[PDB]
């Protein structure tokens, strides 16, 4: 069995889970729809390339049984497959809130210093919501369900982690130690404290490993562990290679919110991060 | 061949008809969309329900599926946009009666009396030269409006019908003529100056038809027509009758359509009266 130590840890981080992930998606409100030179050329084309992998059709359902649908354009002279984006902005930015409340209520993060709990949700940010958007992707329809919302569609990291991690079937316990591992992960800019962060990441694999020794089938289950830290691996890349996308796409078409240019760093710490700071202070 | 004078009816009927009627619907605009989220009643909104679809001047597609009847008010969802649809061919329609001399030469209550009683019929009209019966949808520029046996409900049925006539634009406008010419409207008054007129677009059209349409296909083709005419007349009753049902329930029309369907002329008619007065 897990030491009274870890069931507590794994508590702790599947009531921080329930506390502040809205899986029906409820709360998320009056958000944006869509409506109803040779250096600058060659952004432009990156800036394609980068838009392109980012296609899916917007499913709207509404309390009475009506259905809006949005399908995205193709791509033509310019502007119009920024078209999706005010909208993506907010579901993100509604995303990153949850996940900036999630680390509050963990004790071990509100013990570190409010400088590195910065520095890590910066880092982390990407990663535990595209985590939590795997707990509603249905890989059969590649369809990510939010409540009333949906988005559709393997080349691409990003869609091909979803189906990857989806394989394993992994339950809240282990989604949300893997949210913790990545998390409080020591190797990320800015981070002071490394030792400890480092110490306690390897309290949550610690942990991780043993509740997969415990909860699953012996022989069958036993390189899940490696498995799902290969995929975090696998996910730091992606969260890579997304904040560089972004940040073309930013430079010739603004559209990221307040709290998205703090995080993706669109004087100090807190006061380049000033509703960061704020969103962890309450 | 054709009188002088009658191919210069056509030519004005049908100059009127380019002049008023934007095919690609590009003028219109700010219209009201449903929310992105008794027993007679009911009856009506389902005969008639379509789904709606928005094509972006960008390859863009928005597409809305209306809800199940599961109780009411959800059954509502799109009479504002039928409505503000509906004022903007009406509008139109009044542009169309303005630029044609025998209309803008009749007196100001009659030229409304007319128009009142006219207007839905006209719209059907031009609504039926948009109309694809393959895919059971208006197309209406960037707007779709897709059907959701149905023959059974009598619009359905003369769309059907009237499309598979295979009119020339010359016969829809001269339909359009004859439609709002009408000298049994009620409150006209000039009924023998309208009836004269009336007489001679259809007399008109009858010539048109022998002048251009030799094939079997098209015998009595005159004769069908004036049948629909008499049928669309019959389901404008119809449908001012649902209307206000379905108003009366629960308001959507806006100000011009609670004048065109009821119930001094110009008084009770400020808007009418407003555009009639304006050039076109
Ligand atoms: O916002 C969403 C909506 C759906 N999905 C998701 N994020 O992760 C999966 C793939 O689809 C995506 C579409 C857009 C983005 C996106 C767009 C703009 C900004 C951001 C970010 F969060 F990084 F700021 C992320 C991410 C993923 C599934």
């Amino acid at each position: 069995g897990l030491t009274e130590e870890q069931r507590m840890m794994i508590r702790e981080l599947m009531d921080a889970q329930m506390k502040t992930f809205d899986t029906t998606f409820s709360h998320f409100k009056n958000f944006r729809l869509p409506g109803v030179s040779r250096e600058e050329a060659a952004k432009w084309s990156q800036v394609r390339k980068d838009l392109c992998s980012l296609k899916v059709s917007l499913q709207l359902r509404g309390e009475d049984g009506s259905v809006w649908n949005y399908k995205p354009p193709a791509d033509s002279g310019g502007k119009e497959i920024f078209s999706l984006l005010p909208h993506m902005a907010d579901m993100s930015t509604y995303m990153f809130k949850g996940i900036i409340s999630f680390a509050k209520v963990i004790s071990y993060f509100r013990d570190l210093p409010i400088e590195d709990q910065i520095s890590l949700l910066k880092g982390a940010a990407f990663e535990l919501c595209q985590l939590r958007f795997n707990t509603v992707f249905n890989a059969e329809t590649g369809t990510w369900e939010c409540g009333r919302l949906s988005y559709c569609l393997l080349l691409e990291p990003m869609l091909k982690f979803h189906y990857m991690l989806k394989k394993l079937q992994l339950h809240e316990e282990e989604y949300v130690l893997m949210q913790a591992i990545s998390l409080f992960s020591p190797d990320r800019p800015g981070v002071l404290q490394h030792r400890v962060v480092d110490q306690l990441q390897e309290q949550f694999a610690i942990t991780l490993k043993s509740y997969i020794e415990c909860n699953r089938p012996q022989p069958a289950h036993r390189f899940l562990f490696l498995k799902i830290m290969a995929m975090l691996t696998e996910l730091r890349s992606i969260n890579a290679q997304h904040t560089q996308r972004l940040l073309r796409i930013q430079d010739i078409h603004p559209f990221a919110t307040p709290l998205m240019q703090e995080l993706f760093g669109i004087s100090s710490l807190t006061e380049r991060h000033k509703i960061l700071h704020r969103l962890l202070q309450e």
